[PDB]
């Protein structure tokens, strides 16, 4: 046969593949071996992010395909259940069941986290090197480093607002204690701290024998405002006109008898997230008003269901084509992220002529069927690790004088600095009640986030009161930087270099491959006793030299590449059921005409961005100078 001869040639070409990929290679199809040869070839020459946009996009299409085929690992028995008719569930269910037309429990509350990379058992190394040493020497903020004008505090609030929709790990009842070693104890805000073990649930399989459970629905269903089950949904519903609870007077969240905010998920939250919850409750309630006017025969439950479909799709769209484009501020990713939604052919073509039929040309949104690449949808252990972005948070929020006349580029002066401790949890709700929605939002818009670099982890997070899932305070404080290191190890996520190999990225051989910062190299060498194989994932992701324009590492980005696409393409409500029958005509129109966070702010606060936002995106620092558009066609642009 020709297939056997070509496979022999593929075995010959194995001489051009990095030795660490020989294993994953044997598991690949013939065409995919050729594709890996091409991807790996580019990696060794001019890298994709230096290519003309159209070639960068071609590279990313091929790499993403490889990850879809080889970096999606199921965990646990698939919760298939008895066969059901998806037409019986033309709405987002309270616990995320009945979305995958073939598996009732996929994407539901308490489903298993899947994986992208094979697990690496680290139970004998949970404290090697010591996580409080790692936190002290490599993570704790020395001098604040910001993100320039690229990514403001609304953008930092937004990604946490998404984490509250996406991922949270079920805990066991067993307590763990970490103790600060003598060497760093005087630099540790806590000399020791206690927390709960992650719940390890047996799977019944050989390759992956235990898994974690996700207590948030992994569907992108806005469970951050709707809850992840019927009980928590019931708490937010008014049962009038489809609506959710909010203060009519202040536009802020309501609070329960303990002063805790009433929303979908408020765990370990802060004022910035509360602001976005309130904004999107206003969005949901505005959709209810529009649909109830159109049709007086719709009852509360009908209104709620349609408005949840519209609101959750608006959020997903804004994240995809506005937020991500600020995180990944390059021409290639502008083109790429917009293509996820609208296809390479573009919005104007799609809006005029409809979906072209392939994800490449028309976007994953509106595809005829959901796509899971043969692996039941989940968010993964690896996804959790790469979204650990706590260094985005500042030490203080800079509250501006919104009563002052805006200056050049709509700049405003500082009126007060507020410690982040005063803006988190219950205390933060009280502080926000005095500041108000407008002042907080404008101040967040004008303030840069922290950068994802070493030695930039807020020290206030090294002694925080953590919460139970309902937002209730725990008596045992945690050092979050040390805890994150422990969790990645506890949950068997590969450390940095093995993570790279698993994602067919060339591994580092020395610290100089990771970063040009000579003092950071010395710290890494100290903490890890020279061993790049012991380098923690979180540390590597913060340390890695950034592609120009990227706020995250390339290693994190490849997980974003595949998993962001997956959140849309696997979900019926973004694919087979993204249509006017399911959304209503007006509901679909609402999604299709909303392109940005600015559009939503302008809907509810009609004068805010005119007065105070000079940037194009509400996620960029608001007093940015005007920019003249690049006259070179997008798909032809060459990165400098
Ligand atoms: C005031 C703001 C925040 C506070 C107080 C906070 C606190 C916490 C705490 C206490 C945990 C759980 C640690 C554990 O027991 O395992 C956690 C987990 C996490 N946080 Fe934050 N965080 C905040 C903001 C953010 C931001 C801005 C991001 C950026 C993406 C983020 C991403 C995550 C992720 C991905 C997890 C892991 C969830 C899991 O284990 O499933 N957080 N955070
Ligand atoms: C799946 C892979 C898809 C993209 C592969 C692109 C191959 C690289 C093309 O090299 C060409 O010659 C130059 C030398 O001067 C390059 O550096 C330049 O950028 C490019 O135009
Ligand atoms: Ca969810
Ligand atoms: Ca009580
Ligand atoms: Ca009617
Ligand atoms: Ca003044
Ligand atoms: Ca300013
Ligand atoms: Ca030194
Ligand atoms: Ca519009
Ligand atoms: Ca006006
Ligand atoms: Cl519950
Ligand atoms: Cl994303
Ligand atoms: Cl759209």
């Amino acid at each position: 046969s020709m297939k056997v001869i070509t496979s022999l040639i593929s075995s010959i070409l194995l001489k051009f593949i990095h030795k660490d990929f020989h294993e994953i290679y044997a598991r690949m199809s013939l065409l995919d071996r050729f594709l890996l040869l091409i991807v790996h070839g580019v990696d060794k020459m001019v890298p994709w992010h230096k290519l003309p946009v159209f070639l960068g996009l071609t590279y990313l299409e091929v790499r993403r395909h490889l990850h879809q085929q080889y970096n999606l690992l199921n965990v646990g028995q698939t919760p298939t259940g008895i066969r059901f008719d998806p037409a019986n569930y033309p709405y987002r269910t309270a616990d995320g069941k009945f979305n995958d037309p073939f598996n009732e429990g996929v994407g539901s509350q308490n489903s298993f986290f899947g994986r992208n990379c094979p697990p690496v058992d680290q139970k004998s190394k949970l404290r090697r090197p010591d996580p409080m040493v790692v936190a002290t020497k490599l993570l704790g903020r020395k001098k604040f480093i910001d993100t320039g004008k690229q990514f403001n505090m609304i953008a930092a609030s937004w990604i946490q607002f998404m984490i509250h929709d996406w991922i949270d790990h079920l805990e066991d009842t067993h307590q763990i204690e970490l103790v600060a070693p003598k060497e760093v104890a005087s630099k540790c805000p806590l000399s020791s701290f206690r927390f709960l073990k992650t719940k390890e649930v047996p799977t019944g399989f050989f390759e992956i024998k235990t898994g974690s459970q996700n207590i948030r629905t992994p569907w992108w269903d806005s469970s951050v405002i709707y809850g992840s089950n019927s009980k928590t949904l019931d708490r937010v519903r008014t049962y009038k006109d489809g609506k959710l609870k909010i203060s009519e007077e202040t536009g802020l969240l309501l609070h329960d008898e303990d002063g805790l905010a009433i929303s979908g998920d408020i765990r370990n939250s802060w004022a910035g997230v509360s602001a976005l919850q309130a904004l999107f409750i206003k969005e949901h309630n505005a959709v209810c008003d529009a649909l109830k006017d159109e049709d007086d025969d719709l009852e509360d439950e009908d209104l709620y269901r349609y408005a949840r479909l519209v609101t959750s799709a608006v959020v997903a769209k804004i994240h995809t084509i506005d937020w991500t484009v600020q995180l990944l501020k390059t021409d290639t990713l502008l083109a790429g992220m917009r293509a996820n939604w609208y296809g390479l052919l573009g919005k104007k073509f799609k809006d005029s002529f409809g979906h072209a039929g392939s994800s490449i040309l028309g976007g994953v949104v509106g595809m005829k069927k959901p796509q899971n690449h043969g692996v039941p949808y989940s968010l993964t252990e690896d996804f959790t690790s790469v979204y650990r972005m706590h260094s985005l948070l500042p030490d203080q929020l800079h509250i501006l004088d919104i009563d002052d006349v805006p200056g050049t580029n709509k700049s405003l002066p500082l009126i007060q600095e507020i410690s982040m401790r005063d803006l988190i949890g219950r205390k933060g709700e009280e502080t926000m009640s005095h500041i108000g929605f407008t002042k907080l939002m404008v101040s967040m818009g004008h303030q840069a986030s922290g950068a994802l670099e070493l030695m930039n982890y807020p020290m206030w997070l090294r002694d925080i009161v953590p919460h139970d899932p309902n937002g209730q305070a725990r008596p045992d404080h945690v050092d979050l930087a040390a805890l994150e290191i422990y969790r990645d190890r506890e949950r068997s996520v590969p450390r940095y270099n093995e993570f790279r190999r698993s994602m067919f990225m060339i591994p580092i051989t020395k610290w100089e491959d990771l970063t040009e910062d000579e003092e950071a190299i010395e710290v890494l060498d100290d903490v890890y006793d020279g061993d790049v194989e012991e380098l923690d994932l979180l540390v590597g992701l913060m340390a890695e030299k950034k592609i120009k324009g990227f706020a995250i590492s390339e290693t994190a980005f490849y997980i974003f590449l595949i998993m962001a696409t997956r959140r849309l393409e696997a979900d019926r409500f973004f694919t087979s059921d993204f249509n006017e029958t399911i959304y209503t005509k007006k509901g679909l129109e609402w999604v299709n005409t909303t392109e940005s966070l600015k559009d939503v702010i302008d809907r509810h606060y009609p004068d805010m961005t005119d007065k105070w936002m000079n940037s194009e995106s509400a996620f960029s620092v608001w007093d940015s100078p005007p920019l003249t558009k690049n006259p070179i066609p997008l798909y032809l642009r060459i990165p400098s």
